[PDB]
């Protein structure tokens, strides 16, 4: 079922919630730009995972998602076994973000297929950073990682440098963040510690706006020259022009606008 860009009263919330209850057969939910209507997002939430389901992708995507949404979820997060994908991005939580995100983190322990997984954007998801990262070692089979929009320190990029040490990932191929903060000391802070990762595909390493220092932008063009993949990379808000364009190795293309 793929429901995309569909405009709703708010109220058809709790219609919509008990079609999909009769859904038994459901695998795929997708949804997606569920307008906004704020009252409700948690019928939607609710009608799933709530009696044993089988659904192996549930994106929920631009739908406008609560604290109280995500709460729900997790808290029936007791089954859904054989559930791969879960996104949840592109929902700011404005509010009690951080005791949703918390919910989240100490479980999906039961989800074993659980990979290529993205978080729910909010304040302030930085806080459980650490937390997040110790349990996603658990999972090997992890492919793709989504911690996009929330800023970024200088430190917390380091953390991650360590996370990507590390026992080996194999067939982590993406990378999803859409904003961050840099400077001259990062992404030259971990640079080098993604040529352990060759299999990636690609990624968006993206901020607000700053100019690469020339010992990044050529040791950039180093780790992207021994990637085996690399197919469009994507480093949105960076002031890379025709200069730092000859000093970059051979690529698909490059995303910096």
């Amino acid at each position: 079922l793929i429901m995309d860009n569909i405009k709703m009263n708010e109220e058809d919330a709790i219609k919509l919630a008990e079609g999909l209850k009769n859904l038994k057969k459901m695998c795929l939910f997708h949804l997606t730009h569920l307008s906004d209507i704020g009252e409700g997002m948690d019928y939607i939430v609710k009608s799933l995972s709530s009696e044993p389901c089988d659904l192996e992708e549930i994106q929920l995507v631009s739908c406008c998602l609560s604290a109280n949404a995500v709460k729900i979820l997790a808290q029936n997060l007791h089954n859904l076994v054989k559930l791969s994908i879960l996104d949840l991005s592109e929902n700011y939580l404005e509010k009690d973000g951080n005791e949703a995100l918390h919910e989240l983190i100490d479980r999906m322990n039961v989800l074993e297929q659980l990979t290529a997984l993205m978080l729910p954007w909010g304040c302030d998801v930085q806080g459980s950073l650490s937390s997040l990262l110790k349990h996603l070692e658990e999972v090997p089979q992890l492919v793709k990682l989504g911690l996009k929009n929330w800023r970024l320190t200088d430190t917390e990029i380091r953390i991650l440098g360590a996370f990507f040490g590390k026992n080996p990932l194999k067939n982590f191929q993406q990378l999803n963040l859409a904003g961050n903060r840099v400077s001259s000391d990062g992404w030259l802070a971990f640079m080098g510690v993604f040529e352990n990762l060759k299999q990636l595909v690609f990624f968006d390493f993206s901020t607000k706006e700053f100019l690469p220092d020339p010992a990044l932008v050529r040791k950039l063009s180093q780790v992207l020259s021994k990637l085996t993949f690399l197919q469009e990379a994507r480093l949105v808000g960076w002031q890379f022009d025709d200069d730092d364009l000859s000093v970059i190795t051979g690529a698909f293309k490059l995303v910096t606008a």
